[PDB]
């Protein structure tokens, strides 16, 4: 029942979602932090605070003892930060009353880090969540203060996923507020020896491997989508793969041979299976079927001949 001044720290619509959430649960968000303009493009986080009223703080750094002051000003009992890009100093972590609250895009200790639901997908994961947790000084540390779980299904991307997380996370956001307001929360140590890091995605990464298992590539498809998309070079072009079956039969032939092309897709012999591709993107065109694809880029999948 404790009403909470609350510093709202975060950039992308993720984190808009969060901030959405707050002020529409009659939330005292005092302050919200950002990350400067971008070119010059102001993030989801900075508009929505506008389009409320709210005063919006763009440190480019906490660093400067000038911007971590900006924090102590408010006056805040707890920050909550959610895909805010800067470090916060352990400074700033014990200004606010409670601290620091990140809400994180995995289920800590697993996918501590910059990329918890596209390695969490890529990586197999049956579910994946989000953990509240009381900030600490590294790279997600801190103890967690509530995790909510939600099942990866054979359809997701990455894009799925942060939709179904940027709705699970703010009522475990707000359920978790309320706890630390009545005094009832129940911090949990990570396990340190479960910990995995969710490292960055590259586009270098992306580009497909047939010599890995069908299931794994037709994994990578999904969860680097949206960025930065499986892709393939066929005659030094670029080709995003936007979707693609898994054909569960096994192949003797070498990773990479076409398989058959047709309508019903370009089948790729692979490590191990067969990849079906579904939807191709060359550079600079459209997203094209299978079918498309056997129109105007016919010589490019030959079955029999090799990709890669």
């Amino acid at each position: 029942s404790e009403s909470l001044r609350i510093i709202f720290a975060g950039t992308p619509d993720f984190a808009a979602r969060h901030l959405d959430a707050l002020l529409s649960s009659g939330h005292n968000v005092v302050g919200v932090f950002t990350q400067p303009d971008r070119p010059l493009m102001p993030s989801p986080v900075k508009v929505l605070a506008e389009e409320k009223g709210l005063p919006v703080f763009q440190p480019v750094s906490l660093r400067p003892q000038e911007n971590q002051q900006l924090v102590a000003e408010l006056q805040a009992d707890v920050m909550v930060v959610v895909a805010y890009g800067l470090i916060l100093p352990k400074a700033v972590l014990e200004m606010p009353r409670l601290g620091c609250i990140n809400v994180h895009g995995s289920l800590l200790p697993r996918w501590r880090g910059a990329a918890p639901i596209q390695r969490s997908l890529w990586a197999g994961d049956a579910e994946t969540g989000v953990t509240i947790m009381q900030m600490d000084v590294g790279l997600d540390t801190g103890d967690m203060l509530y995790k909510l779980s939600c099942p990866i299904t054979a359809e997701d991307t990455s894009g799925t996923l942060y939709d179904k997380l940027a709705e699970l996370g703010p009522q475990g956001l707000i359920t978790t507020l309320k706890q630390l307001a009545d005094g009832t929360a129940k911090p949990e140590v990570q396990d340190e020896t479960l910990v995995t890091y969710a490292e960055k995605l590259s586009k270098e990464e992306a580009r497909i491997d047939w010599s890995l298992s069908a299931a794994q590539l037709e994994r990578c498809i999904r969860a680097f989508n949206p960025w930065p998309m499986s892709w393939l070079e066929i005659e030094g072009q670029p080709v995003k793969v936007w979707k693609a079956s898994v054909i569960d039969t096994a192949t003797n032939a070498a990773p990479g041979t076409i398989l058959e092309a047709n309508k019903q897709g370009i089948q790729v012999a692979t490590g191990d299976g067969i990849l079906n591709l579904l939807s191709l993107q060359p550079a600079g065109k459209k997203a094209m079927s299978a079918q498309d694809l056997l129109n105007s880029r016919r010589e490019w999948f030959v079955p029999g001949n090799r990709l890669v």
